[PDB]
C-alpha cells in the first residue's frame, strides 16, 4: 500500500521539492498538494495520512489544528514554534491521540547526527568551538545551527569548567561569537553552500565532527525518513533526533 | 573518601605512566603499585579498591583471577582476551556478583566517541570510507583501531548496498584495503601521530568525523574514566564505550 | 574592442559552456561556433583571433594546423597529445610566429595552483601522500591529476630519500596505489565532485593543500583567463602555470 | 669542508636547541656556543664562518655589527627589527659586500611556503579567509603568523573586490577579526599546538591550505636551511622564503 502524504506549501520551495520526492518514492502517493489557499478538506477528501508542512509560521497553527483534529500525521519544518505554540499543540493531541507530530528544526540527516555527536562528545573534553562555513550570500553570523549547537555544547558541559582560554591580546572578534561560553566562528566563502565543524579539544587528543550540506536540498531524506516513521511515536516529537533511532 | 587505586605492571610503559596519573589525581589514592614479582596481596594489605592492569598476556589472567576473588574492580588494557579467556573471566565473576571489570582495546576517550559515532552514523549514508595517518615508523597497516572501526560501520550497515563504486580501472592500491566492503586508507607521514577520517558520504551532503592523538598518551583520561566508573556496571564490560554513557 | 573568439565542439560539454562564457563576458565576443563538421573558413571568415579547442584527439591537430597557419590563437583543452603531436605543433608554429598556443591538462585554476604548490612543497619534506576523492561514478582511480600530481612530486623530490615507510604488516590496497614512489590514495563517495589533497610532512610539521572542485564547470574562469592572455606568449605553451603569471 | 657554525644566545632556549641541531647535523660543524657576556671573538678565533643569532633584541645589534665586520653570515631569528635597525644592517653591509645577513620572523618552511603560496593564490579567488588553531595557554589572537598571512593576502588581492559578505545580522566576533578587509578567526583548543588554514573560494572552487606545527622545535629545519644556503645571497635578506628557490 502507498502511504498517503500530503504537502502543504506546494508551490512553495521545500514544498514543491517534497511533492517531487513524494512522486520518486515507492511507498509514497501524494494524496494532496495543497498551496496557500487551498482548502484543506482537501486532505481529507483525498485521504491523506500525513502532511508535510513547511509553510508560513502564520499559518501552521491553523493547519495543525485541522491536522490534528483529523488524525492526520504532521511533520512539520515551519519555524516560529514558542512554548506556547507546542503546549498548544500537546493541547490538541489530547483529544486525538494515535496522531503524530514532528516538529523539526533540521531535517538534513547529517547535520542531526552532527549535532547528536556534538552533545555527546561535549563533556569529554576541555575545550569546544563551532566554525561554521557558508556561502557569502547568508545574512546571519552565525547560522542558526551553530548558535544551535554551541547552545546545545555549553549545556552538555553544564558544570564542567569553562573552555581554557590564556588570551589577553587579541584584535576584535579573532575569538568567534560567544555563544554561552562556546565561541563561534563564522566563514563566509564563495563556493562554499553550508558547513559546519565542532571541534573538541583536550591535552593529547582533538575530534572534530564536520558536517557538509553540498544541495539545497539537503532535507529530503529526513523529511522522508519522518514521513515514513512518524506514527511510531504518538503524539508530539520535536526534533527529528528521536526518529533516527539512535541505540 | 578518595578510590583507592592500584597499578599493576607499574614499570612498564602504560604502568608507570598511569602510577604518575593516579598520584597526580586529586579524587584518586595510589594504594599499590606492583610490577613483576610483587605479591598481589599487597592489593588487599593496602586496601586496594580498583586496579590498572596493563600487564602481559601471560600474566593477565592470574591478575583477573585473584583481583575477582577479591572483589578487586579491574580495568584492563592488556591485551590478548580471547573469547575463552573472556569466557574464564565470566566464571569467575558469577562467584562475585559485585566485582567490576572493564576490558578495552582503546582508553583514548575522541577514539572511542569516534568509533560509535561512526557507528551510529554508518546506516543513513551511501557511502563510507577509513582514511588513517600514522607517523612512517607503524609496522601495520590500517591501524587495529581502523579497522575496527570498519568492521563496526560494516556491521552497522548490514542490509544496505554495498558503497556505489565505478572503479573500473585503477592502480593496485589506490581504492585502499577492503576492510568488510569498507575502504581504508593508510597514510604513513613524517610528523603525524596517530589520526582518524572516517567519511560518509550521500547525495548532497558530506559527515566527517576526525580523531586526532597528538599523544602517545592521550589514552590517560580514558583509564581514569574507566577507573572512577569502573563500579557502575557489575560484571564484565568490553570497551570503555558503555562507561560512556551515551544517551 | 571585444576579443573575437570562436569555440570548436560547441555542442560538446564543454563548447557549449565555451560559448555561454564567451557570451556573458563584457571584452569577449564570440566570433563563430563550429561543431563537428563545420568548416573552419568560418573562423576566419568571423575574424576569429583565438579558439577554445575541446574537439576530440582525432580532430585537434586538424584544427590546430589551420589555426596556426591562419594566425589564430589556440587555447587547447583536448587530450592525448604525445611529443610527436606537440613536436608538430612547434613546427607549424616556425612559420607563423606571433600565434600563441596554449595546450593544458588542466584549466581549473586552483586545480593547477594546487600542483603548483605540491611542486614547489615536494623538496622540503619528508613525507609526500595525495588523497584524491571523487563521487562514486568515477572510472578511474586514482584520477589523472592525482597521478599527475604525485609524479610531479615524485620528480621534484629526485636524489632525496624514498618516504619513510616502516609498514612491514599490511592488508593489500592499506598504503594506496604506488606512483613514482608516492601513496596516492582514491576515495570514492557519494556527494563528492572531484577533490585533492597533498600532504607533505616532517616531524615537528605538516603541510596540506586542498582543492574542492565543487562544479562540473570548474575549468571556465581558467580557459577565459587563458582565452584573455593567450598572446603574451606566442608560440606553444603546455600548461596553465605559466599564463598565471606566478612571482 | 663542514660548514662552520657558531650560535649566539646558546644557553637560551632557541639557542641551545641549535646547538644541539648542528652537533647532530652531520654537515655542520660547531665552531662555538656563547651567550651573555662571551666575547664575539671566541667566533673569530674559532673561524666561525655563520652564526645563528636568536639573542635579545637588545644585544642582536652589536652581534650584526660585529658578525658584519668580520664577514660572518648571519642568521638572525631575534625579533625587534624596525625600519631604522634594517637600514643599519644595510649599511654596515655595504662595507662588506660579500657578508649575507638573513632576518626572518619565521623559520618553520611549512609556514612560510603556506604564507608564500597563500600570496600567490589571493588573486585568484573572490573570497579569502584565515582560520589558526593554537593551544589555549596562547595569550594573543590571532597569531602573529596569521595576522601575517591575512596581510599579505590583502596585499595580493588589492584591485580586486573585497570578500563578498551578505551578513546583516550577526553576534559581535561572528566574523573573526578584520585584518586588512580578511577575516581572521582564532580558535584556542586542547589539544592543539599551532595550526593554520588558509581558505580561498571562488563560485565552483575551493582552495585551502593548511598548516600544522606539532612541535616547538618545527623551526629548527629552516633555521639549518637558512645557515646551509645563506651565503647564496650576499647582503640582507628578510625572510626565509627566498631561500627556498620557489620558482
Ligand atoms: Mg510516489
Ligand atoms: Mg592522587
Ligand atoms: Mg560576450
Ligand atoms: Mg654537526
Amino acid at each position: 500500500a502507498m502511504a498517503r502524504v500530503g504537502v502543504l506549501g506546494a508551490k512553495g520551495k521545500v514544498g514543491a521539492t517534497m511533492v517531487r520526492a513524494v512522486a520518486a518514492a515507492d511507498d509514497l502517493t501524494l494524496s494532496a498538494e495543497l498551496d496557500a489557499g487551498d482548502p484543506l478538506s482537501l486532505l481529507t477528501d483525498g485521504n491523506t495520512e500525513v502532511v508535510i508542512d513547511f509553510t508560513h509560521p502564520d499559518v501552521v497553527m491553523g493547519n495543525l489544528e485541522f491536522l490534528i483534529d483529523n488524525g492526520i500525521h504532521a511533520v512539520v519544518g515551519t519555524t516560529g514554534f514558542t512554548a506556547e505554540r507546542f503546549q498548544q499543540v500537546e493541547s490538541w493531541l489530547v483529544a486525538k491521540p494515535n496522531t503524530s507530530v514532528l516538529i523539526a528544526p533540521n531535517f538534513a540527516i547529517g547535520a542531526v547526527l552532527s549535532m547528536h555527536f556534538a552533545k555527546q562528545a561535549a563533556r569529554f573534553f576541555d575545550s569546544a568551538e563551532v566554525i561554521e562555513l557558508h556561502h557569502p550570500h547568508k545574512a546571519d553570523a552565525p547560522s542558526g545551527t551553530a548558535a544551535r549547537t554551541a547552545k546545545l555544547i555549553a549545556e552538555a558541559r553544564k558544570g564542567l569548567p569553562p573552555n581554557p582560554d590564556a588570551t589577553s591580546t587579541s584584535l576584535p572578534g579573532a575569538r568567534g561569537a560567544d555563544v554561552d561560553g562556546i565561541p563561534v566562528h563564522a566563514v563566509r566563502l564563495a563556493g562554499l553552500v553550508a558547513h559546519q565543524e565542532v571541534l573538541f579539544g583536550t591535552e593529547g587528543e582533538t575530534l572534530t565532527i564536520r558536517h557538509d550540506s553540498l544541495d539545497r536540498t539537503s532535507f529530503v531524506p529526513g523529511v522522508l525518513l519522518a514521513v515514513r516513521r512518524i506514527a511510531e511515536r504518538p503524539g508530539l516529537t520535536v526534533g527529528l533526533e528521536p526518529l533516527l533511532d539512535l541505540h
